[PDB]
């Protein structure tokens, strides 16, 4: 099936707990995979205009590890629940991808999660202004704009709204798209 095929490709890139104990300032992100109308999509958030770190930007659900978290995957699931109301029975965490190093003292660990078909996002307005889906295949032929820095523009055909996706978030999307969609019969 489409979903079994996805998890099997994703598992070949799992680095597991290899880098998880290093003494960094630690953040996790959830890369939420949704199946809709026969195809895979990623779920994104637009950050509230109120936040100190990066108001108004497109990002994956996530945030800073705290003393309650049993492990880095727990940080990502705690944070997704708080931002968009995703409960634990509604997500299967399939792997841990390569972590992202920033600012000399920070390590961001990405987890890929398969989302239940009956999940419906409840955006928390203190943290997220909007939630939207993008088909995974878009990231193989994106509409690119240069600000030199590469920016993706995605227009939702449901309503004509344009979102800008850039930086680490855009890098991770392309990575997931490659892993899952490369080399497939049609
Ligand atoms: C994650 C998920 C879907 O997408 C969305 C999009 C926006 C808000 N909530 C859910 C869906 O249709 C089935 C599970």
């Amino acid at each position: 099936s489409m979903l079994d095929d996805a998890k099997a490709r994703l598992r070949k890139y799992d680095i597991g707990g290899k880098y998880s104990h290093l003494p960094y300032n630690k953040y996790s992100v959830l890369l939420p995979l949704v199946a809709k109308e026969g195809k895979l999509h990623l779920l994104f958030t637009v950050r509230s205009e109120k936040l100190r770190r990066a108001p108004g930007e497109v990002c994956f659900p996530g945030g800073k590890r705290d003393p309650t978290d049993m492990d880095d995957a727990a940080t990502a699931l705690r944070e997704a629940q708080e931002e968009v109301g995703l409960r634990p029975h509604q997500v299967e965490v399939v792997c841990c991808l390569v972590p992202c190093l920033i600012d000399t003292d920070t390590l961001i660990t990405p987890f890929v999660g398969l989302i239940d078909h009956n999940f419906q996002a409840q955006p928390n307005p203190a943290e997220v202004k909007d939630v939207f889906l993008v088909p995974l295949a878009y990231f193989l032929h994106p509409q690119v704009h240069d600000q030199i820095n590469h920016i993706f523009e995605y227009t939702n055909p449901e309503d004509g709204v344009t979102y800008q996706i850039k930086g680490m978030t855009a890098n991770l999307a392309v990575l997931v798209a490659f892993i899952i969609l490369e080399k497939k019969p049609t």
